[PDB]
């Protein structure tokens, strides 16, 4: 399994030990072997609960999820897929790991994508080993895996608004829910009539998972309401999860604009992942699972892996060698490797504007692209007028730089910066160059 040119998928089911059980005698052997080695957690949670399974083990944290004393010795470094990416774009060196260990190798963020297009071009390339570590590969088709104890998986329509009457059993049920949600704003919607019944709620999403995450753990709560981030290896401690099987998509139309298509429903492994939070219990068996709808596979033309393209056309790996994407994903996307190959100043505005300006990566590759430098923000108010971002069903507005009150309007629409009121509060705060 540690051997050169070897690419592992340890595909146990959710809950069988790939985290505290597996990962400490991979690392153990990684040790002995005297193999430089990089352990990518999705998630600063996931990466505090991994610290916890290799306590005593000499291993470097690279996040700020933990607090523990180095060495200066550890040959093993533990980091968030997010900061692998970063890092490898950024002129920073990055040692070439002899082993690659991917823990919830499913995730679908662009930066989880190039990661494993780096990595297991390496691998094929004869360079390194890797382990990508998922109950749910890409490609699998099974929404019912194996659980610890068994499960009533129940078809049954699934409130996406607030609602009067005709869902009693949502109510009705006196034990801990987590209930997953296609965007934000539904969330709040189904909070605010919860929170009306009596009800204690929990809200989780990208930007506010682990300070609101804490709470699941430092208080008592009836339900917690999520978006697709909870796939990733957050565990709770409840005996229902509520699936509405749905999604948003983001979509690149005419090459031009990014709108949020949907609600659309979710692929088999989200599926299998979101009904994974629960049956984890061997001694509590009939955890409930209550979907809302069918499975598709909805990956397909979905603008994460174009984006994950974007960011590999901007990785060095050897001259002008582009690494290709993991070869079960790389059928997603129909994009030509290095077609998104920027020169060196235009590189650094694409890195700048990813990770000081906040920006998508389709967005920040288009203001890149056309030449514009990071503190430019004419852009944000000379696109078309089909382009006026709205809030309150009136164009949204913002002083710029200059001290001029103007309709915001990028030259480039991508719905992710206005999908929700903190992201349209963060765009807002750019385009007037507070960042
Ligand atoms: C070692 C390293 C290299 C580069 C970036 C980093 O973020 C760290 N980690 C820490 O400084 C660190 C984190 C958590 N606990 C102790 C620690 F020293």
């Amino acid at each position: 399994m540690l051997k050169k040119k070897q690419l592992t998928v340890l595909d146990l089911h959710p809950g069988a030990g790939k985290t505290r059980r597996v990962l400490p005698e991979i690392v153990r052997e990684a040790i002995k072997k005297r193999l430089r080695t990089v352990i990518l957690a999705p998630t600063r949670v996931v990466a505090a609960e991994m610290e916890e399974a290799l306590r005593g083990l000499p291993v470097r944290y690279m996040t700020t999820a933990v607090n523990v004393t180095h060495s200066g010795t550890e040959i093993v470094d533990l980091m968030c897929h997010a900061t692998f990416t970063s890092r490898l774009l950024q002129p920073i060196r990055v040692p070439n790991y002899n082993l690659n260990i991917m823990d919830e190798a499913h995730f679908t963020d662009p930066s989880s994508i190039a990661a494993r297009g780096y990595i297991s071009t390496r691998v094929e390339m004869g360079e390194a080993a890797a382990i990508f570590m998922t109950a749910t590969p890409p490609g699998t088709r099974d929404a019912f895996p194996d659980s610890n104890s068994p499960i009533m998986d129940t078809e049954v329509e699934v409130p996406e608004r607030a609602w009067s009457s005709g869902f009693d059993w949502v109510t009705d049920h006196s034990g801990k829910t987590v209930w997953f949600v296609p965007s934000v704003r539904n969330g709040n919607e189904i909070a605010a009539c919860l929170t009306k019944a009596g009800k204690r709620v929990i809200q989780l999403s990208r930007k506010t998972f682990e300070t609101e995450f804490q709470k699941t753990k430092n208080q008592e709560w009836d339900f917690v309401i999520t978006t697709d981030i909870s796939e990733m290896g957050a565990n709770f401690k409840a005996d229902r999860v509520i699936d509405s099987r749905r999604c948003l998509k983001p979509v690149i139309l005419d090459g031009e604009r990014v709108i949020l298509a949907g609600p659309m429903p979710v692929t088999h492994a989200s599926a299998a992942q979101r009904r994974g939070r629960i049956g984890r219990n061997p001694n509590k068996p009939g955890d409930e699972y209550m979907y809302g709808g069918g499975c598709a596979e909805t990956d397909e033309g979905h603008a994460h892996w174009l984006e994950a393209r974007m960011l590999l056309d901007n990785i060095y790996l050897q001259d002008g060698l582009i690494a290709s994407l993991y070869r079960p994903e790389a059928d997603k996307v129909a994009a030509i490797e290095g077609e998104f190959k920027l020169r060196t100043e235009q590189r650094k505005t694409f890195v700048e504007l990813m990770k000081r300006g906040d920006l998508p990566v389709w967005l920040a590759y288009q203001v890149a692209s056309a030449g514009i430098t990071y503190t430019d923000r004419r852009w944000c108010f000379d696109g078309t007028t089909n382009n006026t971002i709205m809030e309150d069903s009136v164009p949204a507005e913002v002083w710029t730089k200059y001290g001029e009150k103007r309709v915001l309007k990028p030259r480039w629409m991508d719905a992710r910066v206005c999908s929700d009121h903190a992201a349209l509060k963060s765009f807002k705060e750019f385009a007037a160059g507070k960042r």
